[PDB]
């Protein structure tokens, strides 16, 4: 338990950011490495995983693999995600709610390895900056992305200065081309009720 | 070169009815890589078994191991899809554990993010690692239970009446649980009232 290993598992909601949950995650070490039940549904719901997440049957898992000083976001696709390192690597967490609402525009930060998992609802941005030499960052979603249908996405420029939050490294982040052009907030249109 | 590009694709184990092998798309570029490491809408019409998911149950384990260390070969009932989650590399071994025709078939072959593979329940799943670290991550649909654990099936990876070959079998590091797995004579075939 505490650090890393043989943590209790457990939720926490993250109160700026109502939907939102985060996890201490059991994991056991040995000689060989380690092992951890990364989602586990019947043990979850009791802790506040929403079964709403189960609603259309639909189901991927993503997985990016990225260099230190990396960062990807702030991506607001009309999908939930259920995220978490699968390696010994280490990300900056960084959220921003675009929901209409008492809550546009409020933040969190935390510190992500394989011990600890995060719940962000649908409608809130995600992103992350690299602080080991390399991460592999795993997820699961419940629809489907597709390139014609970026458009129709929200995203927010990781750099607008107005935003509540401070990265690890700005001077030194290794972005997308796409990273660099989203809009600040103030062009972005708060998402309203699932659109409605 | 083979990692980067490869078309979404599917292809069947002769030798072991029900497994499938799947080549994944790996999408490279200046900070690293990106994949669909599983994609229901996808790989349904390609073979993935919509019976997977007649349940509605849901688990995803994660294992990290150091080069040489091997883990297997445990069939437990339920089933599995599989993968690598880093820049690792695994040799896969598969032995048919179930009853009929085929029970003793076996497979191997080299796996990293590039590769998937669906495992269906009652076929024994284990791996070595290649590179100097691995992350194995895997998709199943029933709840493994420490109470259970003595009901489940397993046979022991160092058996050399199996069909297969190691890797490094004199550098492996493995659990004192895989050290005692029982060896294939020992095995009795696994009926569908058992998984
Ligand atoms: C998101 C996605 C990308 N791709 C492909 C398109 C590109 O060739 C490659 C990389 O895509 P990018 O959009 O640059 O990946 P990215 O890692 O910058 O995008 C991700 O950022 C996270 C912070 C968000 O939470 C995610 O929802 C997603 O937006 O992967 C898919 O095939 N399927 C997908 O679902
Ligand atoms: C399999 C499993 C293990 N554990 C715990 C029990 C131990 O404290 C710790 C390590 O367990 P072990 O049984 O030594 O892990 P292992 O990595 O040797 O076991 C795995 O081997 C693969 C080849 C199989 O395909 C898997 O089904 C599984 O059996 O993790 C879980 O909490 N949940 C699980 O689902
Ligand atoms: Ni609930």
């Amino acid at each position: 338990t505490e650090n890393f290993f043989g943590k209790t598992l457990a939720a926490r909601p993250v109160e700026a950011i109502p939907g939102m949950l985060e996890f201490d995650i059991p994991v056991h070490g040995d000689n060989r490495g380690w092992f951890k039940e990364n989602f586990q549904k019947e043990k979850m719901l009791p802790l506040g995983f929403p079964e709403s997440f189960f609603a259309e049957g639909k189901l991927q898992n993503n997985v990016s693999f990225s260099r230190k000083n990396v960062l990807r976001g702030l991506h607001a696709e009309p999908w939930d995600k259920y995220i978490s390192v699968a390696d010994g690597g280490k990300v900056l967490g960084t959220w921003v709610d675009l929901r209409e609402g008492e809550t546009f525009g409020n933040t969190y930060q935390t510190v992500i390895d394989a011990s600890k998992s995060i719940f962000v609802p649908r409608g809130v941005a995600n992103g992350f900056q690299v602080l080991s030499d390399f991460v592999a960052y795993s997820y699961l979603v419940n629809d489907y992305w597709a390139l014609e249908l970026k458009p129709k996405y929200a995203f927010v420029n990781y750099a607008d200065p107005s935003l509540d939050i401070k990265w690890e490294n700005l001077e030194e982040a290794e972005v997308s081309e796409a990273d660099e052009n989203h809009p600040f907030l103030k062009d972005v249109k708060p998402l309203r009720k699932e659109d409605l």
